[PDB]
């Protein structure tokens, strides 16, 4: 599947700061009216500022469209995922509190399920050739690997995985055939429709493309045609 995602900024679309209007519910429907069966939003506002998590324009944009969407941005506790999930969605997505800590995270996918969680991760490779793992692309790693996270999760029923290189393809291929129980969606590096054709294979299930939709280098209806071939 093609994943179309956009970042929220208080009602406003962006790109990291460029903007993109402050309408974004008609853009999401337009994706969903082109085939997408998923879409991906991020809460930049609420990452900030849990106090101002956005769940009231979330709530609108879930209505809004028929397809799940899947929502992360600064989830910190038990209880931001409960109010995302009340608000509708249908996936809340855990970045740097799954990495910073794991065995309370674990207790979430024993409440919610793992069909409710995906879990984060941005990754650069080492000197070494390590997968490492950082909370983000301003922090240094966090000396855990990709593959020690994906394991400590794996005995709670980790399903979903969401894997952006911030350091290509080979990356996607080598996980993917690792555990093949899990669903990877690759994240950024999506600058022209080739990029698309070149994950096809690799066993990425699914691909989350933002920036490349909102400058019109491609519509989600090619970006599915090329997907599935
Ligand atoms: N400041 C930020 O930019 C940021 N902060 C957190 N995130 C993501 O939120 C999720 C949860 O993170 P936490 O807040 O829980 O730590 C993680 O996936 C993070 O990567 C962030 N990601 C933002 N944009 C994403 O980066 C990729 C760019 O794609 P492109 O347009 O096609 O080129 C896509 O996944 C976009 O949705």
């Amino acid at each position: 599947m093609i994943i179309p995602a956009l970042n929220l900024i208080d009602g406003t679309v962006v790109r990291l700061q460029r903007d993109y209007g402050n309408d974004p519910l008609p853009r999401l429907q337009d994706y969903a009216a082109q085939g997408a069966g998923v879409l991906h939003l991020v809460d930049l506002t609420g990452a900030k500022d849990p106090a101002k998590r956005q769940i009231p324009l979330i709530k609108t944009l879930v209505a809004g469209v028929n397809v799940p969407v899947q929502v992360g941005g600064g989830v910190r506790t038990e209880e931001d995922v409960a109010a995302l999930l009340k608000a509708g969605v249908a996936r809340v997505v855990i970045g740097s509190t799954a990495v910073k800590s794991p065995d309370v995270v674990k207790g979430w996918f024993e409440r919610f399920g793992a069909q409710a969680l995906v879990l984060a991760l941005d990754v650069r490779i080492d000197e070494h050739g390590t997968k490492q793992v950082a909370v983000s692309g301003w922090q240094e790693n966090s000396g855990v690997s990709l593959e020690q996270l994906v394991e400590t999760y794996l005995p709670v029923g980790l399903k979903h995985v969401l894997c952006t290189d911030i350091s290509n393809v080979s990356l996607y291929e080598e996980v993917c055939a690792r555990y093949p129980q899990i669903a990877f969606q690759s994240s950024g590096g999506i600058g022209d429709i080739d990029d698309i054709a070149a994950l096809r294979g690799t066993g990425v299930r699914g691909v989350i493309v933002g920036r490349a939709l909102l400058e019109g280098k491609f519509t989600v209806k090619e970006a599915i045609q090329c997907w599935q071939n």
